[PDB]
This record gives C-alpha cells, sequence and structure tokens, in this order.
C-alpha cells in the first residue's frame, strides 16, 4: 500500500547510513544556513539541489541515493 521506501534509500538508510559516520540532516542544514526544515523537506519537495548537499557529504552523486528517480541514462 505505502511505497514509503519505494526503491530509494529509506528515510533511515539516508540518515542511518549517513549518520553512520558523523552527519545529521540537522547539522548539514545549519552548516550551510538553510533551516533544518529545508533540508528535511528536501526529501519530497521539488529541489534537486538539496540532495546535492547530502550526496556531497558522501563525495558521491545524488543518483546513488535516489536511483529510481533518475533513469534518463547517465
Amino acid at each position: 500500500c505505502s511505497n514509503e521506501k519505494a526503491r530509494d534509500w529509506h528515510r533511515a538508510d539516508v540518515i542511518a547510513g549517513l549518520k553512520k559516520r558523523k552527519l545529521s540532516l540537522s547539522a548539514l542544514s545549519r552548516q550551510f544556513g538553510y533551516a533544518p526544515t529545508t533540508l528535511a523537506n528536501a526529501l519530497e519537495r521539488h529541489w534537486p539541489k538539496g540532495e546535492q548537499i547530502i550526496a556531497n557529504a558522501l563525495e558521491t552523486k545524488p543518483e546513488v541515493i535516489w536511483p529510481s528517480r533518475y533513469q534518463a541514462g547517465e
């Protein structure tokens, strides 16, 4: 019924995976300035630039945390 964690990283695979080192949507938010609400709402809101902030911490690409949303190829 609820896809919640459809194919992308669970809301917990995001924070649990990231927080596994030293990251929390609350810290990355004030580290750049955007209130904690912005970073959080960046999970379902229209703002692909918010995922860059998170993926940047893993030195990876957002296409790795949300692959089923990106499929136009490369």
